[PDB]
């Protein structure tokens, strides 16, 4: 994986603990040119500070809230004018209301359910449509999911249904964009201590059950996700699309 | 497998005699259940009043419920409860997506189209379950209808496939949540059946015929077949089964 | 929920009153089926002659078949055919692995242990199906018993897990092959049940209790619950279902 | 970079073998490679094919995986000759041609268990013996096909053997995880190899991939090799018990 002369858009860095910053450090270390998108002003500030650790000689930062079609459309169009065609997109974006990530899934509100779908699943479809315009000769799109999209995990509740939606999204996008030589895949990351992890009830209980029960008897980190992302975003994974790679110490393979 | 006499089921989503849910109704009715029907469009009520002539139900229990409205789901079930009392389960046979999005390129799906399909085809189960639970104090069974395009990308099913993926996860999270209440939640993954909603899906006839040539039983299924598995899932025969997706599709799920 | 009168089923693998297959037998018997039993060990026949006193079967049809022997399977079914005629289906409840291989380290499994488990626990279905087909000229249903350890690595299930993986693929390939003959083939994935064979699995009690705490219905299943799903799978209720794995396990398959 | 790494590749018969794709990728990335073969003809092919790789020494070992002794003694000797290894690529399977067509229900006991023995059990014993040369961990990769997860017409007994293999990878993953040995599978799409000739309807499947798979094309041996390099390297730390489909997306569609 030399990724020199490649360009990747990484969506969803908030701080140094973000999964997407793991991805960024690995891709940066392999020589990629990187372009970052953020929602909150504070995330841009963190990005300007985190770019000091990377070898990127230019900050390419774009504010994109994926709840707005205009921002996604205009964001990518402007990325295209600033750096040209890209080779792929790492999508590391999700949200649900804290009200809905605990207690009873059956009490989820319509508004909470559709908010989680909108940000955590639909965003991939529209990002893919707009990113395709910058990948005339192909490339690779990777989204971040969690095992709670494949099995009902206590407390993950509405986000689980959104990740089920996301994972089907990857498959329908794979099928649709295949002929354009655009691969679409997911990484199913094991639990990692991030800012968004604080929203999920029982998160610490899960970290520790991974250590005791997963095959490798340890938890994974953001850089491990990043290394599999580099695989999925590079020519190493030619032939792989519509796939869900579990970066979770083997926890998916056990019961 | 003796008998759904003294049982009461709510069947949601009959539009006409070709509806999957009318297969369910004919099987449950024939097994002695009391049945309660919910519909969105006035035309669906008219069809129901005519179809009830074929069933043995001595009383039409018809309730208008558009699952896009919380109020209608809340008030519909509350009124069902006042009219027939506690129920034993719910058959959910409801989905929708815009035709624009069921043939396009999936990557061109609109936000509004995507969320409409989630709202009607997935979220409706969650709120129906929450309101139906109140009429199942001693437990019961909820069954939703899905299709193989929620587990694999099937050409043309597009936005409805992502909605069925969402629905299938919905069944599992509901199973987990309502299990302690002795409410089982399951899905039937029906093979393609000629219905009014089938007309919305591009390439539907091509799929019917590939089932005949390739599925293990070399034939397609019908609405009554779905109904017989629904009776299993809604009865004590399936005690112990929850969070499950039963494929009623001539074995097509098992091949490649 | 009608009737298995005028139907005939072969139930393979009753050893005692706690056998999963005796759950199946009590449900099918209660529904009016004629039943035919096969056993390996002389003690299993003795248990069967005593257990038949509880059933309504007016005639003991008992046949010794060790599924490691082609001759015994071929001659057993041929003789069943001469004694009761055509059958409607087969419940297969047979497995074995050496206790040496059901604990500690899967990587230390012996070739002989591995192939023994495949032979008895998987291949037996294929040859039983081939011989049973001859007694189902107009179609029928075959059901095998599996466990979640065939789909995921469960500690201590080790070699039997690979055998159940093999068995589950077996059901699918058999479904595809025998589908055109209108013979459906399916599996029940039973949750853990206190049986004589359960004693061979390390950590069995630990698993029973984790089901109670974590599975959706917060309780374990029993043999009769397996039997009720078997009646579904062996009857016309499940027309349209083949190549399927129904989990009778309090929903434990659906969680993580 | 796989310099200073050593891998054992099991199951090259000729230049079209999946395992030779693996070899060309690992060789190109600087790995030291060790090869195992069954038939004398495969050794001859290997001595000729090694001329195309950059390996400065042929390390060839005869191992028929039906024999415990040959597996035990093969690996023990590999250890004495090159030292500790970093992983194993297993590309071995067999079933009788009689059983890879017509009716699966007519499969013989001997055919069924032969396919289990060579195509599934071989991984367990290879893993047990390879573990002894991976004191500080490593990676084991086996080759499977979609017919282990769904019933594919004509794949018949080999399908049940791949189902067994795939569960084998998961039980091995669980068991050897604590030893920092990862175990995974690659599910390769159809590739024109010597063993492909034994499967009825193989050409029909190649062409349906081109028309229906997402990428509208078939994969090749080098593509399998590139994902093997991922799985055998530190890039895939955190991944075990997994089945990666290198099949143009065909697994994701119905
Ligand atoms: N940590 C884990 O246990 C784990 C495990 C499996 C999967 N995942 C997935 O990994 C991804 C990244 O999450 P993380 O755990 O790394 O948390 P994180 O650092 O909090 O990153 C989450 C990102 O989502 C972005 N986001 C939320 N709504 C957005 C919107 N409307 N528009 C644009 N961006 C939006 C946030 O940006 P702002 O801060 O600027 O709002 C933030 O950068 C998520 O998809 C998550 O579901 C995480
Ligand atoms: N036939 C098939 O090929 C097939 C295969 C697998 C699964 N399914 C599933 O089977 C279920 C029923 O479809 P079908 O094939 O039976 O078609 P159908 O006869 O057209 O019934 C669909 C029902 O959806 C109802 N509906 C849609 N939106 C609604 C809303 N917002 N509120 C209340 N009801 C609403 C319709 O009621 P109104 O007419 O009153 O609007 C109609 O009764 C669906 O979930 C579908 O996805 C169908
Ligand atoms: N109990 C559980 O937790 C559990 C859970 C999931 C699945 N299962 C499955 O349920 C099935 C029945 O097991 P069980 O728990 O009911 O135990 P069981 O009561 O011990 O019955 C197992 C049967 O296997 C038979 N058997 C073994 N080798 C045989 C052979 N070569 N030929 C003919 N019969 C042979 C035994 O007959 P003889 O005694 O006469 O030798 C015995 O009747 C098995 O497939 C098992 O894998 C059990
Ligand atoms: N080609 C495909 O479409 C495809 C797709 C998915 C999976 N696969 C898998 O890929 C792997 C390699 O197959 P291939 O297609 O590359 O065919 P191949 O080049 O003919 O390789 C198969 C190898 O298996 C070896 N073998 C068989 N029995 C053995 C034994 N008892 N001991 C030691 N070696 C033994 C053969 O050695 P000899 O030459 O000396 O007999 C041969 O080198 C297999 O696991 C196969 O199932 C292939
Ligand atoms: C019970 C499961 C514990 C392991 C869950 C692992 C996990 C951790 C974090 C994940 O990412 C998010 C992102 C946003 C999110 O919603 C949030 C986060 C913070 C505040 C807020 O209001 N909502 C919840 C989880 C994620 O998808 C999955
Ligand atoms: C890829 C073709 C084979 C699969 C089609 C089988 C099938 C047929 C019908 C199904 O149900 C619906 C229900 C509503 C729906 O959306 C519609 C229907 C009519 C008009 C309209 O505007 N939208 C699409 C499918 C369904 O979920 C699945
Ligand atoms: C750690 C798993 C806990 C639940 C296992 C439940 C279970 C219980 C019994 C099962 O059936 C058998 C049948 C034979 C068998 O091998 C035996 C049994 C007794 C003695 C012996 O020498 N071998 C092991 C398990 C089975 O497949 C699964
Ligand atoms: C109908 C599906 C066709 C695509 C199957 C792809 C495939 C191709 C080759 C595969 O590898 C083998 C290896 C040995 C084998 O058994 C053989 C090979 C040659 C001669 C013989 O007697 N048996 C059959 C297939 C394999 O596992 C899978």
């Amino acid at each position: 994986v030399n990724l020199e002369n490649k360009t990747y858009v990484i969506m969803g860095i908030a701080n140094k603990r973000s999964i997407a910053f793991g991805v960024a450090k690995v891709l940066d270390q392999l020589g990629a040119k990187l372009v970052f998108t953020y929602r909150k002003e504070r995330s841009r500030k963190e990005l300007e500070k985190l770019l000091e650790q990377l070898n990127q000689p230019e900050a390419h930062l774009y504010q994109i809230d994926v709840q707005s079609d205009e921002e996604v459309i205009n964001g990518f169009e402007q990325i295209g004018k600033d750096v040209g065609n890209i080779d792929g997109v790492y999508h590391s974006i999700a949200f649900a209301n804290m009200e809905d990530l605990r207690g009873r899934f059956s009490e989820t509100s319509r508004e909470g359910f559709l908010l989680a779908q909108d940000i955590s699943s639909y965003s991939l479809t529209i990002v893919a449509h707009e990113a395709k315009k910058l990948m005339p000769e192909g490339g690779s799109i990777v989204a971040t999911t969690y095992l709670g999209g494949e099995f009902a995990v206590q407390n993950y509740n509405v986000m689980g249904v959104a990740k089920a939606s996301l994972e089907a999204n990857v498959k329908y996008l794979a099928l649709d964009l295949g002929p354009d030589n655009i691969r679409v895949n997911a990484i199913s990351a094991g639990p990692i201590r991030t800012l968004s992890a604080k929203g999920v009830g029982g998160f610490n209980t899960i970290l520790k059950e991974i250590e005791e029960r997963a095959p490798l008897k340890r938890n994974v980190d953001q850089v491990e996700v990043g290394k599999t992302a580099a695989y999925l975003l590079s020519d190493l994974s030619s032939g792989v699309t519509g796939e869900n790679i579990h970066v979770d110490s083997g926890f998916h393979a056990i019961k």
